[PDB]
């Protein structure tokens, strides 16, 4: 069973164990100069940008974005598992400009990546929402550990405990990464309010200037009401024994704020103690 197994040490970092098996061909991945990286904590709107810069590569071009799945259209450069997938492999086979999903903690990234001196989209998600979405997602994606009751995943994710290790740790770092590689940083709650304005920061990092209708055409296809119900971005299409949609759907709610239907109070305020000890240092900053 590839399944439902214990997570391994990856240079101090918890992963799939055969994320872990296969690690060298991770660690050797070869990119491109042009090569986008899109790199985020799990949870933090991947699938959603993902789907905007293939849109955008595909100037707004819906079926054109249809041509395979979300996962084949924007590997998960390390994701690697026996007899189902290997995202370097799918890379490797990938004709320019590739589009590059990691779950990578900054000190585990592939060094090509900054050799070739890559852009970097990196997504940030606030905390609370991200384990929210983060314990759903560990239900229903069934190369996880069982994630137990809400409680118990709470603390492991508090502790960092989890897939791709502590929130906190991967986002302050990938902030301050910022500084070294050019690496634009947006919040999902940022897209949330106002998308059009965060797609045109994608574009202008881009350097892409488009007309206002593909814009707008962009814009609608990547709405999550659109996303939801499209089979090539909703992942429905991977095999049930990888991801069970009636433990949990993949696209399941979409908003900001679900946090406050599953913290309870107590929760609440035990996490914010934490949370504060944790970021007061760092110069970013969240909405919730
Ligand atoms: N177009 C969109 N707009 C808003 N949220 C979206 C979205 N597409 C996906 N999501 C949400 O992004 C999260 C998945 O993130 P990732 O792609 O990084 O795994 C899920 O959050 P929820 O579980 O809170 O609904 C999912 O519903």
């Amino acid at each position: 069973d590839v399944f439902r197994r214990e997570l391994v040490d990856v240079e101090g970092i918890p992963l799939f164990w055969s994320i872990a098996e296969h690690w060298s061909q991770v660690e050797s991945f070869e990119a491109r100069p042009d090569d986008i990286l899109i790199s985020t904590y799990p949870k933090s709107g991947t699938t959603w940008v993902s789907e905007i810069l293939d849109l955008i590569y595909n100037n707004g071009d819906a079926e054109k974005c249809k041509r395979d799945a979300i996962y084949k259209r924007v590997p998960f450069m390390e994701l690697i598992i026996p007899g189902i997938t290997n995202g370097v492999e799918m890379l490797n086979n990938m004709p320019s400009p590739r589009i590059v999903k990691t779950h990578l903690p900054v000190q585990l990234l592939p060094s090509s990546f900054w050799k070739n001196d890559c852009k970097i989209i990196y997504v940030a998600r606030n905390a609370k929402d991200v384990v929210v979405s983060y314990y759903y997602f560990y239900q229903m994606a069934k190369i996880h550990p069982e994630p137990g009751t809400w409680e118990e995943f709470l603390e492991k994710f508090m502790a960092g405990q989890v897939s791709f290790g502590p929130w906190y740790d991967h986002v302050k770092s990938w902030w301050e990464k910022r500084k070294e590689y050019r690496i634009l940083y947006l919040f999902y709650e940022d897209m949330k309010e106002n998308p059009k304005c965060e797609i045109q920061k994608i574009l202008k990092f881009l350097e892409k200037d488009i007309p206002e209708e593909i814009l707008n055409k962009i814009l609608y296809h990547s709405s999550f009401s659109v996303m939801k119900e499209n089979p090539s971005a909703n992942y429905t299409t991977m095999m049930k024994e990888e991801m069970d949609h009636s433990v949990s759907p993949f696209m399941r709610k979409g908003i900001s704020g679900d946090w406050k239907n599953q913290f309870t109070v107590a929760q609440y305020e035990k996490f914010e103690e934490d949370y504060v000890k944790k970021m007061e240092d760092s110069t970013l900053k969240f909405r919730s």
